[PDB]
């Protein structure tokens, strides 16, 4: 019950967007409203994946979330992480919110998946998904499921 | 109360499956019961990001449809197109079809939308809408809902 922030990384990678939203509406059956933050193309990429905003309840630019978040506006927050950029909003957004946090990390390289396991490890107190996937969304959608069968 | 189908290219700019579910909405709201054909990781993008199956109906494998189809089972005939591959494919499903047709061709590269573009006039009787655009929709959605404000 309550509201969930998800924050999205730049969208290069096509697995990404369906992702964000796939998870956004499995918070939505748990009685979550959620609310999406990243950059100019990745809102637009999910505004136009979900044209008539069934699966997701708000959107807000990064910066503008930064500029207006504080502790206690939601109790969950689940960050997709492809790169150095998204960890490190993440990690910003974390220490905000103060609450359940979510890093669900991916790149087809493990070289950078470790580097970015080990970033989120070492500065977050947050539950970690992460797998070498670029296209194909399945290897992360099984382990959302699962993390979602349990964990709020 | 006709069928459309949209044909889908390998899945690598961001753009392809959320404005697949976007142009399929469109169809939908003009009565169209719309059937989406692609490959695996294609089709698996579409399912995870539209989880309630409420932008398409139904969804079959390039090749399946490619053993099923026959003239008159569908009313209009959309593909994208990001490369050759693609290109071929919906040239071989409009001669099957011999329908309306659209082809939505994008690239960074406007050189290569050119032969695109190109090949797509010399071997078929399609409208067309093309754009160079990789991350942000918003060239193709607006060229997309002009399209669907006069034609299907």
């Amino acid at each position: 019950t309550g509201k969930a922030l998800m924050v999205l990384g730049c969208p290069e990678s096509p697995v990404q967007i369906p992702l964000a939203i796939y998870t956004s509406h499995k918070l939505k059956k748990k009685g979550f409203r959620v609310t999406v933050t990243a950059n100019p193309a990745a809102l637009r990429l999910v505004q136009v994946a979900d044209p008539e905003g069934i699966y997701t309840d708000e959107m807000v630019d990064l910066e503008s979330c930064i500029n207006e978040l504080a502790e206690g506006d939601y109790e969950f927050l689940a960050g997709f992480v492809p790169n150095d950029a998204a960890a490190a909003y993440l990690v910003t957004f974390a220490g905000i919110l103060n609450t359940e946090t979510l890093a669900i990390i991916f790149d087809r390289d493990a070289d950078v998946l470790e580097e970015l396991v080990n970033e989120i490890m070492e500065t977050l107190d947050a539950e970690i998904i992460a797998a070498r996937a670029h296209h194909n969304p399945a290897p992360l959608r099984v382990r959302i499921d699962r993390f979602m069968e349990e964990k709020p």
